[PDB]
DNA sequence: TTCAACTGCTTTCGCATCCCAACTACTTTTCCTCACACTTGTACTCCA
């Protein structure tokens, strides 16, 4: 058997709350930055598909 | 009634000229160590 290199230390983030940017507000990019999860273009059709108004509000 | 340039769009996180220096020179900083020309008697006879 043989071991690869890569691993999985660098992966994993949480945020409760943060850092914002100094324009818009909106939590910062970064994964030792301590920042946040982007909710993407197509996340936001994936909740109007469930109609969760709520959940995308 | 058509040809030819101006036209925004392919993804989904995360990865990823001026300055410096070299060596060898020449020089300055000064402080220390003595000589070189001048002069009155004295000495050896000098001429009286």
């Amino acid at each position: 058997y043989q071991r690869l290199r890569h691993m999985v230390n660098d992966k994993f983030q949480v945020r409760s709350t943060g850092p914002v940017n100094s324009l818009t507000m909106q939590p910062v990019k970064g994964r030792k930055r301590h920042g946040g999860i982007r909710v993407g273009e197509m996340e936001r059709d994936a909740l109007i598909g469930h109609g969760t108004s709520f959940l995308l509000q």
